[PDB]
């Protein structure tokens, strides 16, 4: 018995050991130069091959060989355009890519391969594909429900996935009618990602989606504190809250394995003052498919 849009879903049509191969249409950097690094929305032409569903990833296999002379290890991005796609034809996939570089020790720069490789590509290039993969992050099948989403960095993606759906598209057998309530942590205003389609979201069901931004390196709360994902929640933590505690209320979190932490110290708290031992109350919400996360 699924609470979530399980039925009939697509994994692992396409393997590394024979990947579907598409083609770069669009490669566009999405952040400002201000921001810390740079993040790429790219779509990929897969002509309805790949058939995925909101909140799965692929797999990319970048070109080239591992120091032994093997083919690279696949790498998983969520993906970032619901299943019509971008162009509402279902032939396209979209992915949201932050470009990896970092020192090693002898203080020399390294770029990493998969991450580079997708920022780097350009029109027409090949791209090798496989999945979908995933079914944590599917979406609830109840149309009514309480959809909370927090994410950080690209961990924007399958809200995107999901946002497009709700309220971008129209379909025969689903209609959007609950609350999505999406936070969104960066660290600059020149790294918000999608900023002006969800404030056209926002505009078309003023009553049916909420939207909060935290921008940490240029944002404090009263005590002074940077305005982290966490540190903007609690601001609305009484209301979240008493959301947690209705069956058809949903939590996605997605984006940095850091974000997992400084949320279960705020909802750790919040519970205890009720009497409730946030673990075990953590536990079964996971078990009834109300707890979702993906964090990397
Ligand atoms: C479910 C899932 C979804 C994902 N979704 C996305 C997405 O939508 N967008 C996205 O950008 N990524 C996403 N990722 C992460 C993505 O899969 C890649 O890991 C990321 O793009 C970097 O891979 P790479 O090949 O560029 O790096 P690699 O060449 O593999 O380099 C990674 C290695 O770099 C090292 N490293 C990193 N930082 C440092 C540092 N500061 N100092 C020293 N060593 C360091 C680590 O040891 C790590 O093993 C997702 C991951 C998962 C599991």
């Amino acid at each position: 018995h699924s609470k979530k849009m399980e039925e009939g879903i697509t994994v692992n049509k396409f393997k590394p050991k024979t990947p579907y191969v598409g083609r770069c249409l669009l490669n566009t950097k999405i952040t400002g130069d201000d921001a810390p690094g740079e993040t790429w929305h790219m779509v990929f032409s897969h002509e309805g091959e790949i058939p995925y569903r909101e909140g799965q990833s692929v797999g990319v296999i970048p070109d080239g060989e591992d120091k032994n002379g093997k083919p690279h290890k696949l790498r998983l991005y969520s993906i970032a355009s619901s299943a019509l796609g971008d162009f509402g034809d279902a032939k396209s996939v979209s992915l949201c890519v932050k470009r990896l570089i970092y020192t090693n020790d002898a203080g020399e720069t390294i770029k990493g391969v998969c991450s580079n490789f997708l920022c780097d590509l350009k029109p027409g290039a090949e791209v090798k594909l496989t999945g979908p993969v995933g079914k944590e992050m599917l979406m609830p099948k109840d149309p009514n429900a309480t959809i909370i989403m927090l994410g950080t960095g690209t961990g924007i993606a399958p809200f995107r996935s999901f946002l497009w759906k709700m309220f971008f598209e129209k379909h025969d057998d689903y209609k959007f009618n609950g609350l999505a309530w999406l936070f969104l942590g960066v660290p600059t205003s020149s790294s918000l990602l999608y900023k002006e389609e969800f404030e056209k979201m926002k505009e078309k069901a003023p009553d049916n989606f909420r939207l909060d931004f935290a921008v940490s390196r240029e944002q404090t709360n009263e005590k002074g504190e940077k305005m982290y994902i966490q540190t903007r929640m609690a601001q609305y933590a009484v209301e979240l809250w008493e959301m947690l505690k209705k069956d058809n209320t949903y939590f996605y979190m997605c984006g940095l394995k850091g974000m997992e932490k400084g949320i279960d110290d705020i909802m750790v708290s919040l519970a205890a003052a009720e009497g409730i031992d946030w673990i075990e109350y953590k536990r079964q919400l996971k078990k009834a498919e109300q707890w979702n996360v993906a964090v990397y």
